[PDB]
């Protein structure tokens, strides 16, 4: 004999009546136990897409909000304007990167910030002429740090001129050597010293001029968007990692940003390839730069942010009961400065790794905190969460 809750009808009866009346009735599509237990302990009650009964008894009533892995599983247009969903009608043309590189090309409408400064110089004939000079750059930290000495001329000439590559393909690739290049290791030197005030691409974008499906061949590379390829970003352990940001929109006007204080890192050594935002805050002071992080690296991801949402131009209607959960990657130069790869709608929330299961389950509890519990108290806690920007 098993046991039966003499009171599951009651109670079901009870709680469900309680949460239509309280507009608490919520719907989940996609395997997210944290929203779904976060909710319930608000007083929330479950209609299918003890639990069981209760949404039987749903049968006829309209959940007030939504939790969906994809926008797809909604058709927002026909929801009453108070319904709430995790989905604007469109991710946003910033979530790709022929989009975000046409948007940021047109970032001075909205700020006078340059997107060089940011984000790696994109292209969809001024690509030849970067590449050109990208090459003469090249040869002066060459030469800074056989084919004849013209090679040195023409360069130094092409860098005076903004402020050959059969040559450089050989010194670069080949192996070869410049003649006389004793002799300008000074003149060099000093127009890199120049340049590195001017253009904040010259560090990370090395000297091999690789191009992003890579190609650092001009020629075959025209013969099939185009970006600049970082060849010298900040490696720890001598690889590769970037940065997993996330932030929160919530109004599109005012353009309402939240930043999450708590980030991770991932590696391209530990076993799960993974840092916890705080193991990347030892790390750097290891590097003995605590400067790096407060007030370069979390400055620059959230202007990057602000830029990125600010000159998204392909949004036209939104819903006001909508919000959504964007991921930005950022890797970094050897000065610590962020550069963003690319953003992403409704980021991963899959318990990969001990760093993951800890901050997703957070983020997707301190969401709810700002798109719930902030409509009944303004000055209720919102757990990692920053507003960064509302205009």
């Amino acid at each position: 004999g098993i046991a039966v809750n003499p009171d599951r009808l009651k109670h079901a009866k009870a709680l469900v009546e309680k949460a239509i009346k309280q507009k608490k009735i919520f719907a989940i599509h996609g395997p997210y136990p944290v929203i779904r237990s976060c909710l319930r302990s608000r007083g929330w009650v479950e209609k299918k897409f003890t639990c069981d009964l209760m949404s039987r008894l749903l049968r006829n009533e309209d959940p007030n909000f939504f939790w969906t892995t994809k926008r797809d599983a909604v058709d927002c247009r026909f929801l009453k304007k108070d319904q709430m969903l995790n989905h604007y009608a469109k991710a946003g043309s910033f979530t790709t990167k022929v989009g975000l590189c046409l948007n940021l090309r047109n970032l001075h409408w909205f700020d006078d910030a340059d997107p060089d400064s940011f984000f790696p110089r994109c292209y969809r004939q001024s690509f030849k002429e970067d590449f050109w000079h990208t090459a003469a750059r090249s040869i002066l930290k060459r030469v800074a740090n056989s084919v004849p000495v013209q090679i040195i001329l023409t360069a130094l000439e092409a860098c005076e001129r903004y402020l050959f590559l059969h040559g450089y393909y050989q010194v670069i690739h080949d192996g070869a050597t410049i003649e006389h290049s004793e002799y300008y290791v000074d003149q060099c030197s000093e127009v890199l010293h120049k340049l590195e005030a001017v253009n904040p691409q010259l560090d990370i974008e090395g000297g091999r001029n690789i191009w992003i499906i890579c190609m650092d061949r001009l020629e075959e590379i025209l013969k099939l968007v185009v970006q600049k390829y970082i060849e010298r970003p900040l490696l720890i352990f001598g690889t590769k990692f970037d940065v997993r940001q996330w932030f929160l929109v919530t109004d599109w006007n005012p353009l309402t940003i939240w930043f999450y204080k708590e980030c991770y890192v991932r590696f391209s050594v530990p076993t799960d390839n993974m840092w916890s935002s705080r193991q990347l805050q030892v790390h750097l002071h290891k590097l003995g730069a605590p400067h790096a992080w407060e007030a370069v690296i979390v400055p620059g991801m959230k202007a990057a942010i602000i830029h990125a949402m600010q000159s998204a131009q392909d949004i036209v209607e939104y819903r006001k009961s909508s919000f959504e959960l964007y991921g930005a990657d950022f890797m970094f130069g050897e000065n610590f400065h962020p550069w963003l790869i690319q953003i992403n709608a409704s980021p991963t929330m899959a318990a990969s790794t001990t760093v993951t299961s800890r901050l997703c389950a957070e983020v997707q509890e301190d969401t709810l905190r700002i798109v719930l519990d902030r409509k009944l108290d303004r000055n209720c806690d919102i757990g990692a969460f920053e507003l960064i920007y509302k205009q």
